[PDB]
């Protein structure tokens, strides 16, 4: 499904995302918006051999398990496919776990490349919260 700017916004407010961790709803929206562009279908194969999935591409190194990553962790515990379905609140509890883990939103690199430090706040501005 590929998500509406207000629509997500919305989904991840009503799943706790707003300010987790000190994070504003407009730091997701962003980082969704450049990861996947709003779409819960988008992979991604990385050189190391490992996947990224879904709306907010995590990977399958370390969170999830696609049975094709020699070594990977499956933090998240759940297969790689959950995160690529209509409903958010897989890809949304995992979000929750890496951005706990430390580095923050760093972790997401279309984060930190194009949104940290940026007006975040105009993601959400129109939207109906």
């Amino acid at each position: 499904k590929v998500f509406g700017r207000c629509e997500l916004a919305a989904a991840m407010k009503r799943h706790g995302l707003d300010n987790y961790r000190g994070y504003s709803l407009g730091n997701w929206v962003c980082a969704a918006k450049f990861e996947s562009n709003f779409n819960t279908q988008a992979t991604n194969r990385n050189t190391d051999g490992s996947t990224d999935y879904g709306i907010l591409q995590i990977n399958s190194r370390w969170w999830c398990n696609d049975g094709r990553t020699p070594g990977s962790r499956n933090l998240c515990n759940i297969p790689c496919s959950a995160l690529l379905s209509s409903d958010i609140t897989a890809s949304v509890n995992c979000a929750k776990k890496i951005v706990s883990d430390g580095n923050g939103m760093n972790a997401w690199v279309a984060w930190r490349n194009r949104c940290k430090g940026t007006d975040v706040q105009a993601w959400i501005r129109g939207c109906r919260l």
